[PDB]
């Protein structure tokens, strides 16, 4: 069901695959982050260990804050692909 | 039953395939999302784990909100294809 | 019974095939949709699972609402084909 | 009684086999589950053994709740197969 | 008594075979289902064994409810075959 | 009863095997966990043995809490397999 | 009196053998169970010997309750065999 490479069933299973992969990734990251939070303690506000450890958790927070926008881009990409498929169909179907 | 590649029975089974695939994808995603919701807990509003986990679920929500429009495009595509088939029939059938 | 490729018995069996295929497709989709409806539950209006699952069923509803017009186009196509056959007969039969 | 591989008697005995196998599986699982229920006791709501054992029975319940939908899919599959056989007969029988 | 592969006596014995096989299958399934019904008991409405066993009998009921439509398809198939035989006779007998 | 490797009776006995194995595993783990609970005692809240033993039982509890989600994944896997079988049937059965 | 291995007199003597063997087995088991019942006494409800002996008689009762279903399966098996013989006769007798 297509013209050259645009196959709606193929697109459907592609959406299936991306959705399930994203779900599993989120699940794994949440589970692992729980373990990380359990592992690290809070020694003291101003001792040696605090100076040693604080920037690490800061970078953790930063990167995990960067993720959402990445997910947004991943979401938008598929609309572009499907639109291109529609346009390619239109171009030489007539 | 056609002229070059437009076969109404073929289109019918194509619709069959896309419909069943979409149904199965929705079923699987709903079932898996139930498991995800069960797995992740709510630690606290302001502790370390909250900072660690919140953007992930935010991205989850975002992507799952992006899906509906994708399904809409997938729905519209077939009308374009069938219209092109009708026009191609008309062009050289007379 | 025809001139070049227009054969009324062939058209008859073509109608046979398309009708039976459409019937089977509708039957299968209804049966599967019953199972889908049974499988998915309603967790709560505002919890995590609702946010996780609602757009999926929304897209389901949308696509299944798109189907009827597709069936309409499929229905109209055959009239065009048969009319073209009649015109082709008329053109060089005299 | 068929064309290439579609044999109604073969389909009949296939249905025979699947039905009897499903019956035996259900019988065995029910009998074994009775023994499981008899074996495990209820120590106390909050002691060590409860913490040790509860998630296991929870997973038991979950998986046994997953079975019904699997049986539904197994039921639907045969309709698809028989429909395909009918369509294949129709295609080249004329 | 035929043209290429359509033999009315062969069709007759084919109907014989399918009928007797279906009868035997129904007989065996009914006899075995009686034994299944005798074997499984009703422990209690809400105890562990009920949670352990109920979905199994639910799936049993579902699949056995799916059978009738399958038998209907099996019944309809032969009409298609015999009609195709008649049409094939007509095509080149004249 | 299939096309290449999808055999409904084979799937049925596969479900049989997985169900019975899961039942036996749960039975064995519950029985053994009872013995574990009986064996270990509670020395005192703050003595040497408590410091020596508490993290071990903590890890026990953690892992046994991880099991349920694993069982959930195992449950979901079969739906994916059966759906793929149905789709593979549909693809080239017509 | 048969085609390849299906011999009605052989089946008759086979039924003879199975019936007489089952009768003798039942006779022997009943006679021996009478002796068992005579041998074991009832010491007291709560003394050492009761704790020592009760699960044994419980298992006795359980296994003897399992026998009836086994006899049912043994009964059903022969119908399957004879039906297969009839079908095999039908297949190539014509």
């Amino acid at each position: 069901f297509g013209t050259n490479g645009f196959d709606i069933p193929t697109i459907a299973i592609a959406l299936l695959i991306v959705g399930v992969i994203i779900g599993l990734s989120g699940l794994i990251l949440s589970i692992f982050a729980t373990a990380t939070a359990s592992a690290i303690s809070n020694p003291s506000p101003g001792t040696l260990a605090y100076n040693l450890t604080h920037p690490l958790i800061n970078g953790m927070v930063s990167f995990f804050s960067f993720f959402p926008t990445l997910y947004v881009l991943l979401g938008v990409t598929g609309i572009v692909l499907i639109a291109a498929g529609i346009i390619s169909i239109i171009m030489e179907k007539f």
